[PDB]
């Protein structure tokens, strides 16, 4: 498949005691491809909570989405970990399931070298025999990664290119001049329009499950030229962003998924299960000025 | 005065014994008006290697400048300091030269608060009765303003908008989005396309005073929406602002304006005062390959 | 049992292939005990490689060294994931083997509020019925927390203070202020001597495994205000463990177990998993030096 | 002059303009020698508000301390700026004025390379024949100084040791082992007690302007051993000091002498030029609980 365009990083549904709720996740997942219209899911992102579940849950997560969707849309599975061994059992099933290209968060925690950090890729691209994409969250891991390392990461046929949450537009501009035919996806969903007008190949964004039809006009008014229009609409979305990113971010499109009738759940702890009323009401305002 | 547009960020020229070389300056000045044709220069910021200097010397640079431009293009003035009083007496001075607006650095070394930094403004704003500019430059000064606070600094009406040398691009957006009527010159050069696609009233730039060319391009074709080719125009400047950041940037951009015959002359100690051998070498190349 | 004192950060003797070497890990315990003559062992920390390790592997290092030491010496389990889920499980089945007290590292990588980190605490604790020490380690999780929010952590009465793998000694010195009966273990084997000072309870480090003997001489000394001597040994200390950070820190500590006939291992991918030959003669070279 | 012990940075009265208030200065210096009983005076430091004013104010400032203190106590004279025309011009008018040592802030704002840096203290020392004390801020220049680098300044025998206003003993402990003749005097007043069980030379203080009689005790307490007593002064220090950073450092430390009838003035804008009068009964609180 085509991996280029939107893609929404996958939130999940749990339930109260915070097993995964499967009717949700389904919902969630319908719900992307009906009417978001995605390209494609970028499932097990830091938005679907990955880090803080098991292996075999992650591996439901991974069944269910690719049950529910299955070759509607482009699927992307993220299945790093600073331990390589659930890594590459994550990246074996994920590929057994038939996802279109792996992804992989930089190993963090620990200060890993620039070598033992290629040598993770490799190994899950050996293990597996599947596509790769560099999964980039600087304000995350702590790992800045430089235009000539990316070059050495790139010396894999099977790399694709970067997942990348990251803010550095010079950065940006530098790895699409340097690797031209390598992929970047842009991963700030409030920074779409000047990652755009750089050439990204697309987006990996969680707003995008409940704004996905302005993300889609912001990525193509920009790249067709028409910025005066991609700005006004950027200038929405970012209200929008703006009052999730204050009122609880996955909760908050969780909530404004709940508005639309997808049962998208509670949160998993440690994070916060459930917003509070006052909470509740301020996405409600959200959903009535942006979304309805 | 408009003072929208391209700005140079004045170079000046130094002695070997770190004294002014006014014949160089004025030919500095000379040459951003007719070869680089800029809209205007800003004078006193951190590439005129302003922080290094005297209270006499930067008012004899302010002097310089103004006798050489005259009115053919439009001057900003930085004044800021650490020293208030040091900053209220620059900003006199250059008021009553005829400067176009102040600009001011937020005070930094200390780690002042935000009320204290606003009464920085206003201060000199009161003292002076000019227009002024805040100058953010985070990655020197480690000081970081929200939106909120610019808007709080943009209650006095005399704050005309942010020279923002500053990366931030979801800050940008909101600052456009919050205050519409407020000015933006973005200030890193090699990020001047994503600046201008968010619709930044214009540029101050090291790079423009050899450079000026391109960056005017770039902005003009980001604006009008041609992407495709502000891209490439962009591609090639960062090519050699790569080079130029590698070589060592002051040095390397004074070297430049020497092979074009401008007496552009030495950097001031504590910098680097003058390039290698290998690296006058290296500056010739970039010459050849971009600005030949 | 009494939780004063010297304690050990656990490494973990791991085969070619990553598995656990039993033997291996129960050499490392027996070297501990009767070589290095600790007062206990700090099971599962970042150390032994923890984070890069399944649920299983975690049980099986918490029931061999549980195996090994008997009752010989304290033992406290870290527990800490960013699964909660993880952390009380593993907390439940150290409980059930018999450790002294658990730990648990502040959850990382999401960027938690203060109320979700207390929430995990409490939980586990409450899941658990065990004591809890705090594992804060700032320069690996980027979370810093100050003097009343452990002030809220200690409302918990089974929290008994903190595993301080820290450097500020101003927090330190106010946490000892204001909590004069909640224990502080400090996690710097290369500020021991200035933690020591300052009245912590005892250490938690990874070069006690090698370097036990003058670790206890450091603490020991410090306490009954020798300094010149104390000072001393903290110097020859530190030329090993300069040599230790330079050359590998768990790979240089495994070898110099390996130099003194314990099994001690590879390290665990993606660490890089053995010495280059080079390095191999530079640890020879500091056991030579500093510990025959 | 011996010039190891206990040196107050020395604050400077200014008037309600601005302007320094010669007498308030006088008797500042004359309760440091007669009622603190220092050991000497660190002038022009961070804690004199030097950075905020001009060259004349600066030579005004060591005029006047040198007048007042005559021979009774050591003197240094921090000369340091960004512009090293100013730092040499201060540092020729110190040394004539009988300055025991000169000291220097390393370059800031601007991002100087090591040889840079090194080339401004050497050429500070080639021009006024003086000793020279490296003034190491990290946390408020963002210049952090390695072992080795340290050792390359050190090449000059002009250079004596550093004035280390840093919080990494791991580093302050490396230097004491590689430059044993080398001296050290700590900066952090509430990090004394650890820093002097490191065998530092002496500290430079902001509070030891009112807390003087504590500030050497803990010193000469920790030296001998006396650690349990040394502690218990650390500890009401600390609550001291935890006060003065939270009411507004430099205005509260003025407040306290004000307190004692010395006319220590305003601070200096663009600092909060006075308390605000909760803030007056808050250092007043302070005064009754910990001064008198
Ligand atoms: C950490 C995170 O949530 N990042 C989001 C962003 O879409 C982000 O939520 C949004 O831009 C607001 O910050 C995307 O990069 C996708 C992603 O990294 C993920 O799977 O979490
Ligand atoms: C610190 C600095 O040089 N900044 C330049 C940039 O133009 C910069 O030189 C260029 O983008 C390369 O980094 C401009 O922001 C102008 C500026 O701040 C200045 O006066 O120095
Ligand atoms: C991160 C780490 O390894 N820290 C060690 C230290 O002992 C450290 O290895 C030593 O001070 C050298 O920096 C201890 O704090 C124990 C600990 O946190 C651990 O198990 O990792
Ligand atoms: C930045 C500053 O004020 N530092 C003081 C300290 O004494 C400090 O005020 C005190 O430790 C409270 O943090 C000393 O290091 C002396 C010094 O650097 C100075 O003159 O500012
Ligand atoms: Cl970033
Ligand atoms: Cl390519
Ligand atoms: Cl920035
Ligand atoms: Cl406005
Ligand atoms: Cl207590
Ligand atoms: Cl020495």
């Amino acid at each position: 498949k085509n991996l280029k365009g939107i893609f929404s990083a996958l939130l999940v549904s749990f339930n109260a005691d915070g097993s995964i709720n499967e009717k949700g996740l389904r919902q969630i997942v319908r719900y992307n491809i009906d009417k978001m219209k995605v390209d494609g899911l970028y499932v097990g992102g830091s938005t679907g909570e990955n880090f803080m579940l098991s292996t075999e849950e992650k591996k439901e997560i991974f069944r269910i989405a690719k049950d529910e969707a299955k070759d509607e849309i482009a699927l992307i599975a993220q299945v790093g970990s600073v331990n390589l061994q659930e890594a590459i059992e994550l990246g074996k099933y994920a590929t057994e399931l038939g996802y279109d290209s792996l992804s992989a968060v930089t190993p963090f925690y620990y200060k890993f070298s620039f070598p033992e950090i290629k040598h993770y890729y490799d190994s899950i691209i050996e293990a597996t025999g599947n596509y790769m994409i560099v999964y980039s969250i600087p304000f995350l891991t702590g790992v800045n990664i430089g235009v000539e390392q990316f070059g050495e990461l790139y010396k894999n046929p099977k790399v694709l290119g970067v997942a990348f949450t990251a803010g550095d537009f010079y950065l940006l501009e530098r790895l699409k001049k340097a690797y031209p035919n390598h992929l970047i996806w842009a991963g700030f969903d409030e920074m779409m329009l000047p990652a755009a007008s750089l050439g990204v190949d697309g987006a990996i964004g969680s707003t995008f499950n409940v704004n996905g039809v302005r993300a889609r006009q912001i990525f193509e008014l920009t790249q067709a030229g028409k910025l005066k229009e991609a700005l006004e609409i950027q200038h929405v979305t970012n209200d929008l962003i703006e009052g999730i990113l204050a009122n609880g971010l996955y909760l908050t499109i969780k909530e404004l998924l709940k508005l639309d009738g997808v049962e998208a759940g509670y949160c998993r702890e440690p994070m916060t299960k459930e917003l509070s009323s006052e909470k509740v009401a301020f996405a409600k305002e959200l959903k009535a000025k942006y979304l309805s």
